[PDB]
């Protein structure tokens, strides 16, 4: 079997992508953030503390004829930006884009942190990293990908993220109409539980390609592209009004500038991010300063190929017993 779902940016800046998921019988449709950097499917629910719920849509397990409580199981997660949630665990039927898995662990939030409450467009998260990162205790639960792999026509999913526009997540097949050229595959290390790979180098604008290993993760759930400080310094040295701003927390530039492209290597292949993709947008409505889409990973401790990189490519997550990552231009 296969599935296909449209994913849409939550705002005009492409801060995050949401994809509708059907939970339960009859189906309750929630808009989840598909996150390749974690492995929990968690949702706002009838169990979430009422003063921490805004205008999110909630899962009510009691209204689902297929929900079963997972007795004694709890979970607890914090993310790279400090946000957090915790709760207990049901199994239920979960469908994305026509692809149905039964007995999927659906983690019911009893509490969420303030950033979650404030973001009305995100109803929860669907984690797509390796199931080693799942936070359910005492026994970890498999991700929607892992539970699906048995019935998938091929053990794969693709990310096709749009620049200011909807895109697609597909499970179980590769849509050859959706990119140009051929896909280049590169090895994944699962040692840390991420889609972790090694980029072969990079170039700024029309200058030279520098072969230097960049170990990074491909993360649909991070907005920006975070690279080592000396790589990021080399890009913005090509932008005359760009500086590092302590107050705003990164590289900013006049919204006026035309930014150079950035190229990253995947084996022998090159993926080119258009300069416009790296123009995040004004630091405030009406400002003449804009925020950069390429920032230092020095403070995070890991390089992150986030949405700014991924949306310039067609991305194949190959979840075979030895997994790989494929990149094609589109």
């Amino acid at each position: 079997s296969t599935g296909s779902a449209t994913t849409t940016p939550i705002d005009s800046l492409d801060d995050a992508y949401i994809t509708p998921v059907q939970i339960g019988t009859p189906a309750q449709t929630l808009n989840l953030d598909f996150d390749t950097g974690s492995s929990d499917l968690w949702v706002f629910s009838s169990e979430t503390t009422a003063s921490e719920v805004d205008g999110q849509t909630i899962y009510t397990p009691s209204k689902s004829t297929t929900a079963k409580l997972l007795s004694g199981a709890t979970w607890s997660i914090s993310y790279g930006d400090g946000s957090s949630s915790s709760g207990d665990v049901y199994t239920d039927t979960v469908s994305v884009g026509g692809l149905t898995v039964t007995g999927q662990a659906v983690e019911s939030a009893k509490k969420v942190s303030s950033s979650f409450t404030e973001d009305s467009t995100i109803d929860g998260l669907l984690g797509l990293a390796f199931s080693t990162l799942n936070t359910v205790s005492p026994t970890q639960q498999k991700t929607f990908f892992d539970n699906a792999k048995a019935s998938l026509d091929s053990p794969v999913f693709t990310a096709d993220l749009g620049y200011h526009a909807p895109g697609t997540y597909n499970f179980g097949f590769i849509d050859t109409t959706a990119y140009t050229g051929s896909i280049t595959y590169t090895a994944v290390s699962t040692k840390q539980g991420f889609w972790e790979w090694t980029s072969t180098g990079y170039a700024v604008g029309s200058g030279t390609f520098k072969s230097t290993s960049i170990d990074g993760i491909a993360d649909t759930g991070t907005t920006l592209l975070y690279l080592p400080a000396t790589v990021v310094s080399a890009y913005w040295a090509q932008v005359s009004g760009a500086k590092s701003s302590s107050s705003v927390g990164g590289y900013v530039f006049p919204c006026s500038a035309t930014l150079p492209s950035f190229t990253f290597g995947v084996g022998s292949a090159r993926i080119v991010i258009p300069g416009d993709y790296i123009d995040f947008g004004p630091i405030s409505t009406g400002s003449s300063s804009c925020f950069g889409g390429i920032q230092s990973s020095a403070g995070i401790g890991i390089n992150i190929f986030g949405d700014v990189a991924l949306k310039a490519a067609f991305v194949v997550f190959n979840g075979a017993t030895t997994p790989t990552l494929g990149f094609a231009s589109k």
